[PDB]
C-alpha cells in the first residue's frame, strides 16, 4: 500500500475495513506487524515469530469465488491459504495456495483430490486438542486442501472445495469468518495481498 497503509496493529484484533473484514491474531511470540490497506489490501511483516493468521474477508463466508493477489515473501514456514471457520460443529480450514518449509497435511491420510481452478489438491482432515479457536480454548477438526503447484494469485471456487470435503464425509457447519490468510510458525516474512 506503500503509504496507503493504515496504523500498525501488533497485538490480535479484529474489524471490518473498507468494507472487508478482517482478522489479525498472534500468540505474541518474536514480532508480526499487520496493517490494512485501501479496499481489499492488508500487509504483514514479521521476524522470528510464533504462531499468527492474518487475513482480509467476509464474516460470514458465502461461499464466494475469490480472486486474489499480491506478494508473498516468507524467510521460514508460511502458509497462504483461503482460512476460516464453520461453527456447530466447529471447524478450522484450509485451501492452502502455497506453503513453504512445512506441509500441513504431515501424518494424515489423505481422503481424495478435488480439480478446481487449474490445479489439483489434496485433501485431508486433521484434529487440534485444546487449541485456540474463534470460541476459546477447544477441540476441533481441520480440514485441509493443498494445491499441488504451489501460486501467488488466482481464483478460489471455494465450493467447490467445500463440495469435496463434504463428498469426502466432512461435515462443515454454519459459515463465520472466510479470509485470505497469510500464516506463518518461527519464521520470518512480509507479505501484501489485495482480496478482489
Ligand atoms: O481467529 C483466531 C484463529 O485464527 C486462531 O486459530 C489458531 C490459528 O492458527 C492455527 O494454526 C491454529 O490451529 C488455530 O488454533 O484461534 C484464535 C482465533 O481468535
Ligand atoms: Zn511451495
Ligand atoms: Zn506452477
Amino acid at each position: 500500500a506503500g503509504a496507503g497503509a493504515g496504523m500498525e496493529i501488533t497485538s490480535s484484533e479484529t474489524g471490518t475495513n473498507n468494507g472487508y473484514y478482517y482478522s489479525f491474531w498472534t500468540d505474541g511470540g518474536g514480532q508480526v506487524t499487520y496493517t490494512n490497506g485501501p479496499a481489499g489490501q492488508y500487509s504483514v511483516e514479521w521476524s522470528n515469530s510464533g504462531n499468527f493468521v492474518a487475513g482480509k474477508g467476509w464474516n460470514p463466508g458465502s461461499s464466494q469465488t475469490i480472486t486474489y493477489s499480491g506478494e508473498w515473501n516468507p524467510n521460514g514456514n508460511s502458509y497462504l491459504s483461503v482460512y476460516g471457520w464453520t461453527q456447530n460443529p466447529l471447524v478450522e480450514y484450509y485451501i492452502v495456495e502455497s506453503f513453504s518449509t512445512y506441509d500441513p497435511s504431515t501424518g494424515a491420510q489423505e481422503l481424495g483430490t478435488v480439480e478446481t481452478d487449474d490445479g489439483t489438491y489434496k485433501i485431508y482432515q486433521t484434529t487440534r486438542e485444546n487449541a485456540p479457536s474463534i470460541e476459546g480454548t477447544a477441540t476441533f477438526n481441520q480440514y485441509w486442501s493443498v494445491r499441488t503447484d504451489h501460486r501467488v494469485g488466482g481464483t478460489v471456487t471455494t465450493q467447490n472445495h467445500f463440495d469435496a470435503w463434504k463428498n469426502a464425509g466432512l461435515e462443515m457447519g454454519t459459515h463465520n469468518y472466510m479470509i485470505v490468510a497469510t500464516a506463518g510458525y518461527q519464521s520470518s516474512g512480509s507479505a501484501s495481498i489485495t482480496v478482489q
